[PDB]
């Protein structure tokens, strides 16, 4: 007597909006074209959970969720690092590691009815009044469902499928950004006024403002440090023709960072880092009419790195998304028709700070303690 759902994408907000169905008592298949990434056989290291990112959480998986969450670490506020290496401690997220998180979801959701189908690819998804056929790549399969739930990334092919059923206006902008992933180990011995192996303190967001480039540390359990670098393609293939250019560059920018970091080995991330594509993504409605599917995380709604919080906003998603369909005591066709209609005014404002971030953080930064003069 249960509806079938099947929830395409198994990253974060995949597996969170599954363990929120099948909670829910929805009969569950949550399908990735990837390998369970639990076997031997990320965009980035540690992540931030938000306050707001944690309730989601909690409001779905209340039981598991203090186990789930229970290696984070606190961030008491943000410490501002200047040109001179002085830094300010500014008072308010939690960092925890992407690839533990991901799993302990996948374990919680092996507790569940939700069947785990990995190596499927989605391709194709012919709608009716009545199921929603999905077609795999596995060898071609398909399989019926009730109703389909789009978790699968800022390239949807989930998206692109309801396109056909609805009129959905888009965009997708592939930003100037780039990012490259440091790392801060940590320090020989114990530091008690840090509680653990840590070379700068573990209870702030660490943040190196420059001009229209950044440097941000994130504090990981065994005392050393997610660190990220954000800047244009131009200024990034402007530096890495030459690894003197690179080293000078950190040295110059950075200096209270050459004593906590492998420069060595940190030009080499630079020089050696991978292609990226950073894409921005929108679209309007978020649903197929008549309840027939939805789209959760960045296939809705793709955002800009640090300046965004996409995997908080995606959360948040499922979290809406549950509450607007008790509202309607599982009527989908208007709980996923509210839910497009108010999640997107909260996603133009959300975007609107997001973009009001980028200038005080980053564009207007211009004061002799952060831009240098040479
Ligand atoms: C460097 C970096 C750091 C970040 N740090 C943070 C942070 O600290 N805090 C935060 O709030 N946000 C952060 N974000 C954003 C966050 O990573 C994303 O918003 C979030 O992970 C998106 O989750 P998702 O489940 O919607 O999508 P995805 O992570 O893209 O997962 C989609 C899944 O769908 C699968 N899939 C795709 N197509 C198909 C198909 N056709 N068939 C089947 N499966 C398919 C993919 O294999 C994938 O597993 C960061 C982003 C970047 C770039
Ligand atoms: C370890 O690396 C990361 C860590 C955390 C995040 S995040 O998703 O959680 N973004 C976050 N931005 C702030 C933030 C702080 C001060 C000023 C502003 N501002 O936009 O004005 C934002 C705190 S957390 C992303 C990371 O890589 C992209």
């Amino acid at each position: 007597m249960s509806e079938s759902v099947a929830i395409i994408g198994a990253g974060l907000v995949g597996c969170l909006a599954a363990l929120a169905f099948s909670k829910e008592g929805y009969n569950v298949t949550l399908y990735d074209f990837r390998q369970d990434p639990r076997l031997d056989t990320l965009k980035s290291i540690n992540l931030a959970i938000s306050a707001r990112g944690i309730d989601a959480l909690k409001s779905i998986d209340p039981d598991a969720c203090e186990h789930i969450l229970q290696d984070m670490i606190p961030m008491k506020g943000r410490m501002i690092h200047d040109l001179k290496g002085r830094q300010e401690s500014q008072l308010y997220i939690n960092s925890i590691n992407r690839s533990v998180l991901n799993n302990s979801l996948l374990d919680e959701l092996e507790k569940s009815t939700t069947e785990l189908k990995f190596g499927h690819k989605l391709v194709k998804i012919e709608w009716t009044d009545d199921k929603q056929i999905c077609h795999f790549a596995i060898t071609p399969h398909t399989e019926k469902y009730d109703f389909v739930i789009g978790c699968d990334g800022a390239y949807s092919a989930t998206r692109s499928q309801m396109q056909r059923k609805v009129e959905m206006d888009f965009s997708q902008e592939y930003m100037n950004l780039r990012y490259i992933e440091l790392y801060i180990p940590p320090t020989e011995e114990f530091k008690p006024n840090y509680g653990g192996n840590f070379a700068i303190a573990p209870d702030h967001l660490h943040i190196w403002p420059r001009h229209k480039f950044m440097l941000i540390a994130l504090a990981n359990s065994d005392g050393s440090f997610t660190s990220t670098f954000f800047g244009s393609k131009d200024q990034i293939s402007d530096l890495i023709t030459s690894k003197s250019r690179v080293r000078e560059f950190l040295i110059e920018n950075f200096p209270d960072i050459i004593n906590i970091m492998d420069l060595d080995d940190a030009v080499k991330r630079f020089i050696t880092y991978p292609k990226e594509s950073l894409v921005c993504v929108n679209c309007k409605p978020y649903d197929v009419p008549g309840g027939k599917a939805i789209l959760l995380g960045d296939a809705a709604h793709a955002m800009v790195p640090f300046y965004g919080q996409g995997m908080n906003c995606g959360f948040e998603d499922v979290r809406i998304l549950m509450a607007l369909l008790k509202k309607h005591s599982g009527d989908r066709s208007r709980a996923f028709t509210e839910y497009t209609q108010t999640r997107h005014k909260d996603l133009v404002s959300i975007t609107e700070l997001a973009k009001r971030n980028y200038k005080e953080m980053s564009h207007d930064v211009t004061s002799k303690r952060f831009l240098l003069r040479k």
